[PDB]
């Protein structure tokens, strides 16, 4: 439900084919928050429960609202936590296809982590979804060093964090429909594009 640690808990001898690493928004609970469980249930429908490991970014990422104001839109400690999960995926299951996502501060964290990642691991991420991307204007809707065709950004009209502000208005809390349909749809399509079907 809101905490999933399938990568940390998973047996290396029986790796899933797909590993999804997700970072929640500010002040959200567990390590998946409000949007992560909806994406996870739809990925499990597509690949089966033993076919995909769902991993939230927990540990040092405390999703503190004030850290939205730091240079990269999150803390250095949270970026190091997400790097450690990508490194664990790459070591535990080197043949797995990776996919990623994040909401709000978690979207800035996913973009900062992927920008810093070694290309050999970064290039294994077949698709990334970002909701309420707080660095949308500043990065011109892109994740630095990562292809546009593997990126999908969901930024609502009137969600001020997509236009360079850090004000939280009602459209920022309206990504539920996207997390239920188009965001898992994009991730499944990008995994099948490289894995076949």
């Amino acid at each position: 439900r809101t905490t999933r640690d399938d990568l940390i808990n998973g047996n290396s001898a029986s790796c899933a084919d797909v590993i999804f690493i997700y970072a929640r928004g500010s002040t959200e609970t567990g390590n998946l928050g409000t949007l992560g469980p909806s994406i996870a249930s739809n990925l499990e429908s597509a690949f089966g429960k033993d076919g995909v490991w769902i991993q939230g970014v927990g540990g040092a990422y405390r999703a503190t609202l004030g850290d939205n104001a730091l240079p990269r839109g999150t803390s250095s400690a949270a970026i190091r936590e997400m790097l450690g999960l990508f490194q664990q995926a790459n070591t535990k299951c080197p043949d797995a296809t990776l996919i990623a996502g994040g909401y709000s501060q978690g979207a800035a964290l996913a973009a900062a982590c992927i920008e810093d990642l070694d290309s050999a691991i970064r290039d294994k991420i077949a698709g990334t979804v970002l909701f309420g991307y707080t660095k949308n204007l500043q990065n011109r809707g892109r994740i630095p060093n990562y292809p546009a065709d593997r990126t999908k950004v969901f930024c609502n009209t009137g969600d001020l964090v997509c236009t360079g502000s850090l004000i939280v208005a009602a459209p920022h809390l309206a990504y539920g429909p996207d997390a239920r349909g188009p965001a898992p749809e994009f991730l499944i399509e990008k995994v099948r594009a490289v894995r076949g079907s």
